């Protein structure tokens, strides 16, 4: 890959990179031909759960628009929540590439089943 | 809760009329299909393929609207919790967040829908 080349989600097509949050967080995105989504997602975010561990990601990205799921449970360490993000990919003025996301976290607490939401912006890690 | 559907397929229909069908395999990973019929929505009518994860009382899923048919150039991904009522089964209750991009821009809307198994 290059994020140089970067036209839409297609140039992901048949690729494998890896993409941090603003909270640290690192997801490494397996793209097949068709646009599916899989690979791992792990947590680094202050003063939540699950920090650390792989969790398996799946979803789906066409042209601009890409959404995927993690569920933090992985048989080591269980959270008892999930995260879905939906977003779109914006190339930055200095080649950068972003994906900017609105997530949404469903967990039972105390007071039963909740659903938190915010903002998540990715941003492609060049790796050379 | 979701733990319960492990090796099973199963039907679930939203306030909006829309039906996926999920497939969850003995990981709690979870493949189907999602048939959209909300008022004011493109993309009504035929399978888009649906993708995520399904573990104790919670799951998160993801269907990219585009299925080499019907293009709608967005994306949407839904987290959601079972609720248990008065019968069999369970709702899912869930928030989704709708990603596309036109003329203002890269835009996300949300909202909830709730599942109800059949
Ligand atoms: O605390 C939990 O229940 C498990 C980890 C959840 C982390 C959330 S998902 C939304 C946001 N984006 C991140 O990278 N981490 C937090
Ligand atoms: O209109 C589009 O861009 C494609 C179809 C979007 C359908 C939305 S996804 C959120 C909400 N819940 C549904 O069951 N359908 C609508």
């Amino acid at each position: 890959f290059n994020a140089q080349g970067f036209t839409d989600f297609d140039s992901l097509s048949g690729t494998s990179t890896t993409w941090v949050n603003e909270l640290g967080s690192v997801m490494t995105i397996d793209v097949d031909r068709k646009g599916g989504v899989t690979g791992y997602f792990v947590n680094n975010a202050p003063g939540t759960g699950c920090r650390g561990l792989p969790y398996d990601l799946s979803g789906h990205a066409h042209g601009s628009t890409i959404a995927f799921s993690v569920v933090w449970s992985n048989g080591i360490a269980d959270c008892r929540s999930a995260t879905s993000w939906a977003g779109y990919a914006r190339k930055t003025f200095g080649g950068g590439v972003q994906i900017v996301t609105q997530w949404s976290l469903a967990f039972v607490g105390k007071a039963g089943g909740k659903i938190e939401t915010g903002q998540n912006v990715f941003t492609y890690q060049a790796y050379d």
